[PDB]
C-alpha cells in the first residue's frame, strides 16, 4: 500500500480476531476508537459454542480452524478473544504462526498485576471462564502471590444483551466488596457495564478492561513488528464472519458497534 | 521466571535517565547498562552491543538517540532478543498526543541532522507537522535543579526560543526530562511534552510480556552494573545523583 501522494509503502492487510461467539466484538469496538485506521477480520464460531466443557482435543481442532480460516484471509496479526480457545491452544497457535499472536487474558493479567496496592485482585467472568479458572492461573504464573478471587456473575451476559440491571451487579459482586483493592472484567461482555460496576466497588477498587488493555498490547506490537497501517488511512473495509445465526450476530454487532454491519454466515 | 538483566547502551550517559524510568516503573527488573561518522558510530554500537550480550541480558535498550538512528534497526533485525530505542515510542506517544498535528522536537545537531524523529512520525503518519529544533548549548547537567531556576529559564528560553508558540513537543535527547519544568514554563501549558524514554520502558513492558520474559515480580532488582569505556570517577558520580543511591560503576576498555 503506496501513501498517496507520498513515498513509502505500508501494510494494508487487516487484524484478526476468533472467538467463539459475539463477545469478542467489544474487542473489537474498543480496536475501531482507538485504532481506527486498522482493517478487521472477524470470526465467531457459535456454531460449535460453548468451547469451554469439551475436549482439548476438539477445541485445539476448532482453533485451528479458525486460524487458518484468518490466513486465508490475509490477516498480519491474530487476536484469541475466546478465553478458552486461548486456555487451550493459545501458546501452540503463537509458537508456530509466522505473525503476531495475541489474547485478551495475558494483558488484563499483567495490567492486574502491575495495578494492584495490597496484591488483592478480584475477577468477575462467566461461571465457566471462572471454572478454568485461567485469569488465576495466568496472573499467578507470572507472580505466584497475588491473590486472586473469583467470581461468576451468569446475570451479567444477559443484562447486557434500568434499575433492575443495577440491583443485580449490586448483588452479584457483593461478596467482592471491600475484599480486594482490583477487579478484572474477565469476560468480553462486562465492559458494558462497567460504570456500574465502578459505582458497586466503589473508587477504592481499580477496574482493569482486559479487551481495552489488550488493545494497548496491540499498537505497541504493530509498530515492533512494523506491519501498522497509514495512521491517516480511516478503515471501513471490515470483515464479520460467524459460523452459525447471523441473525442475532447482526443485531448484537450492529448495536454495540453503533452502525449496520454486515455479517457472512460460513461453514468451515 | 527470566532473571537476567534488561540491557541498555548510551552512547553518553544521558541514558541513565531512562534506566530510572526502569526503576520506578520496573522495580523488579535486573540492568546492565553500559555508556562523528556514521560506520563508525555503527561499529562503535556493535562493540557495546557485543558487551551487553556477554552480560547475558534479555533484551537491548538503545538509549542514545544517535545511536538509535544509526544502528538499531540493523541490529534489532540480526539478533535473536528483542531490542528497541526510545526515538518510535516517543514519535508514536506524539502522534496520539497531538492536537493541531503541529508536532516539535528538540535534540542534539546530531539526532536534529539525522531528523530520524520527523522521519518516524511521518513514517507512522504522513501528515503530521514536525518542526525539529537544535540545541548543543543542553548539555548533561547533573543537579540542574540545584541552579536558579530564573538562570536556567533564560538559559532553555535562548535555544527553544524560535519554537515558542507547536501543539507537543518531544524530548530528543536522553538528558532533557532533567530540564523539564524550565522546558514546561518557557513552552507554556499548551504543549504537551513527550519524553521518549519514558514512553520507551512503557513499550518494554509489553514487549517483556509477549515474548514472555518477564523476571520475578516478588522481589526488588538490587544488582544492577554500571559501565562506562571511560572516566568511571565521575560516571559514579553522576549516576549516583541521577538514581538517588550510590551506584557502583566499571570501567572497561571495548
Amino acid at each position: 500500500g503506496l501513501v498517496p501522494r507520498g513515498s513509502h509503502m505500508m501494510d494494508t492487510r487487516p487484524i484478526g480476531f476468533l472467538d467463539s461467539g459475539v463477545g469478542g466484538l467489544t474487542v473489537v469496538c474498543e480496536l475501531i476508537r482507538q485504532l481506527p485506521h486498522e482493517k478487521i477480520v472477524y470470526i465467531g464460531d457459535s456454531a460449535r459454542a460453548p468451547y469451554g466443557p469439551r475436549p482439548k482435543k476438539q477445541i485445539k481442532e476448532y482453533t485451528w480452524e479458525l486460524v487458518n480460516f484468518l490466513l486465508t484471509q490475509n490477516v498480519k496479526m491474530i487476536v484469541f478473544a475466546c478465553n478458552t480457545a486461548t486456555a487451550v491452544a493459545w501458546e501452540e497457535v503463537k509458537a508456530a504462526l509466522d505473525i503476531p499472536v495475541l489474547g485478551v487474558v495475558l494483558p488484563g493479567a499483567s495490567a492486574a498485576i502491575k495495578s494492584t496496592t495490597k496484591g488483592q485482585v478480584g475477577v468477575i467472568g462467566t461461571p465457566m471462564t471462572v471454572a478454568s479458572d485461567i485469569y488465576r492461573k495466568k496472573i499467578q504464573l507470572l507472580a505466584p502471590s497475588i491473590q486472586v478471587r473469583s467470581l461468576a456473575c451468569p446475570k451479567f451476559v444477559p443484562i447486557v444483551e434500568s434499575s433492575i440491571a443495577k440491583k443485580i451487579v449490586y448483588d452479584s459482586l457483593a461478596p467482592l466488596v471491600g475484599k480486594i483493592d482490583t477487579l478484572v472484567l474477565g469476560c468480553t461482555h462486562y465492559p458494558l457495564l462497567r460504570p456500574i460496576i465502578q459505582n458497586v466497588m466503589g473508587p477504592s477498587v481499580k477496574l482493569i478492561d482486559s479487551g481495552a488493555e489488550c488493545v494497548r498490547d496491540i499498537s505497541v506490537l504493530l509498530n515492533y513488528f512494523d506491519i501498522n497501517g497509514n495512521y491517516h488511512q480511516k478503515a471501513v473495509e471490515h470483515r464479520f464472519f460467524t459460523t452459525a445465526n447471523p441473525e442475532i450476530f447482526q443485531e448484537i454487532a450492529s448495536i454495540w458497534l453503533k452502525q449496520k454491519i454486515n455479517v457472512e454466515h460460513v461453514t468451515l
